[PDB]
């Protein structure tokens, strides 16, 4: 066997991916297609009656017929499916990544708009605050038997704020807080993950850096999924990497009495990760008032009746899910954790940064591997080794 | 029976609910009668090892050594204890209604939003926040339990309109149109079982009472403020938790429990009428809306890690978890808290909101210049 250790081409990871995820729903949609179609899902009446063991009484449960009464919400409407449609933007994913070049001027650049951001370590130090915030909202803890898991989290924060090249996160060139993505790897093996698990994870972690490079490097991306909701929706789930951050929460989670089977448990898993998805739309409205009043009417106002509509509908397919003790709160996660968030909070407010408190420095430190900061970083979490 | 007692004086009210309630922890403490006592609960470290059925798995899960992390947050700090002389407490209130009078302010506004005139105006705003209460606590809006919507409706009002106690128990005041008596009535036809009604309204009764008091007696704030821990249960009193949490149970348990009973469960209910309270002030502080008020944040974090904790393990979790922290989404999504930090007006009641509320309307008992609240509810 020639021993080939050429870093794979954007392209190749593409491929590699498409090989492992198969196509969704709709031939031809790999790797950029969930196997459940949203624009199906139905709404059963409530009897009212339910045992004490009923999946309802888990995460928020907010009636569809009840949403009128909160201004920041409204009725729900069915979204129109443009589904069908992704093969066409996988077609167009492909043509770009043949022609583009193996690196970028803009590569490593900082993108999270706060023109206060300028040191890369920095933003992911603020990433590993949201990255345990998410976590403990989910439901799990800081013991540190979870350390590996929660830093995993903080790769999938990062790729929204600092344009990581796909090849350079493959090869070890980037480093979250002075880990490689393979130290990642490495350390999840250690927590006791199964190697199947690892690989989807790791595999959702790839289509994560992917996406959210191209919508950074690939101009007309976003304009392609722009008002086709239903694609919209879809991808911006890939993005934020939630059925990937889902998968090790619920392996930290689970009763003692087994693995995570995307073959068995990929329907509600993927519901989940739709979900929490699109609690960020329905709460961040409340956070401009937090500090705002507007009129929201026309075809603003009907993307939020449709994204309503596919919210109620994930919750209560949820209710009967075997993970429903886990999920249901992931699902609703986000109506607690955006009013509560630092994330959140910073951006209304002038788009600064809150400090990092010294109880929170504490917190962060053990996840910072300093052996391996470069030299300007040297001085990050300061207040942190206390 | 000869018709006997057919009026009570608010001085008689008062002994009602002393001899139904009972004492508390302490001796001499009746109405004041909650058994658990928040100074004295210790945070056990967290194992990790939880089953499917765990009850941490219910309602929202924030680790004490987890709150540093958000700024609007920060660590925990036990509280003082001056719970052992709520009977000095009583023995005040005893003392005052021995010459109680009727105030000056009965029927006037007090709900902090200038733009309100209206008192029924004012009463359906509060149908409103009541059913998005009732909705984040994990209920419907199943025609079955009208009346105990209502009944939340009652514990809102007074907040927001000043109800003397004589008033609001002869049908002189009336909420959306409805007399409590109304109310009462209106369970018993809802199955909800005599021994439960009797609890809920005895709960109303001593909000009613505990609310008018704060109001007419000038010395009682003043002699709670300097005993942090007893205000808190006396503001625990005054929500009424415990009277809304006990109905709520009844519409949402499963029909193989029979009625809920207060004598069976008084203790978690307890615990979980605690935790909303807690809740509700640790969020309204956090979220933008006491001596040291940096200080008291962190007491009151305190108290609500080791109520939530306590609650893992009840019988009931499945229900009291989310009752116990629901504030948590419920304060940034409600109008009711909207509408404060947006400069203290009034939302619209959209045509939408509007259908929802207009069954809870009995219009034909309205005041003439209420008789078109609602109008885009028909
Ligand atoms: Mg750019
Ligand atoms: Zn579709
Ligand atoms: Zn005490």
């Amino acid at each position: 066997t020639p021993t080939k250790m050429a870093t794979l081409t954007t392209k190749q990871m593409w491929q590699t991916i498409k090989d492992y995820f198969g196509d969704g729903f709709v031939t031809g949609s790999a790797p950029i297609s969930y196997n459940v179609h949203t624009c199906d899902m139905q709404l059963q009446p409530d009897s009212g009656i339910h045992a004490a063991s009923d999946g309802i009484h888990y995460g928020v449960q907010i009636s569809e017929d009840s949403m009128p009464l909160f201004s920041i919400m409204g009725d729900t409407a069915a979204p129109p499916c443009t589904c069908h449609r992704v093969d066409e933007i996988v077609k167009h994913i492909d043509e770009f990544l043949e022609r583009a070049p193996e690196a970028l001027p803009d590569d490593g650049a900082i993108t999270s708009g706060k023109p206060c951001d300028t040191n890369p370590d920095q933003v992911s130090l603020y990433a590993m605050r949201d990255s345990l915030s998410w976590w403990v909202h989910w439901g799990g803890n800081l013991r540190p038997e979870h350390y590996w898991k929660q830093i995993y989290i903080g790769f999938a924060a990062i790729p929204d704020d600092v344009q990581i090249s796909p090849r350079e996160f493959l090869d070890g060139t980037y480093r979250y807080l002075g880990h490689t993505w393979d130290d990642c790897l490495s350390g999840l093996e250690e927590e006791g993950v199964s190697p199947d698990e690892i690989e989807f994870a790791n595999m959702c972690m790839w289509r994560q850096m992917l996406t959210q490079w191209l919508e950074k490097a690939d101009p007309e991306l976003l304009p392609l999924l722009k008002g086709k909701i239903s694609l919209m929706l879809q991808y911006r789930v890939l993005t934020a990497n939630t059925l990937g951050c889902l998968a090790l929460f619920m392996n930290a989670t689970a009763d003692p009495k087994g693995p995570i089977h995307y073959a068995d448990s990929s329907y509600e898993m993927e519901i989940a990760s739709v979900a929490q998805c699109v609690t960020l739309d329905m709460a961040k409205e409340a956070m401009g008032i937090l500090q705002r009043t507007e009129v929201v009417a026309g075809d603003r106002a009907q993307r939020k009746r449709e994204l309503r509509w596919i919210y109620v509908r994930c919750m209560q397919i949820l209710e009967s899910q075997p993970h429903a003790h886990m999920l249901r709160r992931y699902g609703s996660a986000g109506l607690h954790y955006v009013p509560m968030m630092d994330r959140y909070l910073e951006r209304v407010s002038g788009h600064t940064r809150f400090p990092i408190r010294d109880g929170a420095a504490r917190i962060l430190e053990r996840f910072i591997n300093r052996a391996e900061l470069p030299k300007e970083s040297e001085d990050i979490n300061p207040n942190g080794r206390s």
